């Protein structure tokens, strides 16, 4: 078992271009006739990450990859599971309970209504006019994909994939050389 | 333990030709890719000893390398040391308190920039450019290196390397001399 990396904004370098979500709707939905062209793309758009902006600016935040989840937790069906070396979810077993939106304390996950092949997802009996069925998304790291996709289309390449191994021995060796060149 | 020399000017035999601070400062930074030659000098030039003109002429003036030494004393961090016969300062240490400035009275003692391998010395975290290391120069005598390179290249013979004991034979032996063929 090895540390997730995860996916970390940069305040100083984040213009809330929105760049880097319509990349990520692109990416995973590969399935729903998406040919790198506005136009082709027959249903609602539905990114992973989210940009919100506050008074001290603007930045995107996403699931951080928590390796005692509490959503993995709070989950009694167990559509989350942690298949790959990120966290991901489940879009067959998924039931619509709420629970993870209070697991969450960052609120990286959403429930919003599933789409295939371009058209909306029917469930079977529900109310006459039917009614779609509620998936929760969440990043999955585009484990089944090549590289991230919200990074690399950032224009000020503010978005960065962290190991969080890496920067530990580099603020300790920072550290170490700041403290002996003046000892 | 003896007395130790130190370099002495002598103004009826001194022009104003500055070309002896020259000879020190290509004597000095042989790793800074000096060739003896004008055009390798890719650096700011520093000299050691420093020439000074009023009406009465001209002479220059170095450090005298005092015994009981203010400089050494005042010199809280410990970059002043009585290392060889002569007294010198120490370029790993020095943090630039200035105090020395307000112990020699003659002021033989320069606070300039530090340049190592043909290229400026920068600090670690200061102010948003970068800054130069400041250190401490001052004459070594040459303890390094052979014989003092400011005599040798002095064109009138005027520098001289003093040591105070067979002075004062030699004074005293002038006097008895004087005083005895009168009596
Ligand atoms: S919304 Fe889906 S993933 Fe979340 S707890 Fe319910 S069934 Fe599990
Ligand atoms: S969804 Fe939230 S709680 Fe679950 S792993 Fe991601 S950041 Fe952690
Ligand atoms: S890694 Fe993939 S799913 Fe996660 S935010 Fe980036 S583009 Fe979206
Ligand atoms: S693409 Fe980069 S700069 Fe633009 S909103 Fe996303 S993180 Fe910010
Ligand atoms: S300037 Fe350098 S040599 Fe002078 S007292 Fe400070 S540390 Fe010592
Ligand atoms: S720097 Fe000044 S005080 Fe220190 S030894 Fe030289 S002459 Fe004396
Ligand atoms: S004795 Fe040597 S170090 Fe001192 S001023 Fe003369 S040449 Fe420079
Ligand atoms: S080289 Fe001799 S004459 Fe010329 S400035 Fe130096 S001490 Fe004076």
């Amino acid at each position: 078992t090895q540390l997730n990396p995860f996916v970390v904004a940069n305040p100083a370098k984040c213009i809330g271009c929105k760049a880097c979500e319509v990349a990520c709707f692109a990416v995973h939905n590969r399935n729903n006739h998406v040919g790198a062209t506005v136009g082709t793309v027959s249903i609602p758009v539905i990114p992973r990450l989210h940009l919100i902006k506050t008074e001290h600016g603007t930045m995107p935040i996403q699931c951080r990859h928590c390796e005692d989840a509490p959503c993995a937790n709070v989950c009694t069906v167990g559509a989350i599971k942690r298949e790959g070396n990120a966290i991901v979810v489940d879009e067959k077993l998924c039931i619509g309970c709420k629970s993870c939106l209070l697991a969450c304390p960052f609120g990286a996950i959403e429930l919003l209504p599933q789409y295939e092949d371009g058209r909306e997802v029917f469930q079977i009996n529900l109310k006459l006019v039917q009614e779609p069925r509620i998936i929760a998304y969440k990043c999955d790291l585009c484990n089944d994909l090549g590289e991230p996709a919200c990074v690399k289309a950032c224009p000020e390449n503010a978005l960065t994939l962290v190991m969080p191994t890496e920067m530990k021995k580099a603020r300790n060796k920072e550290a170490a050389l700041s403290f002996l060149r003046v000892v």
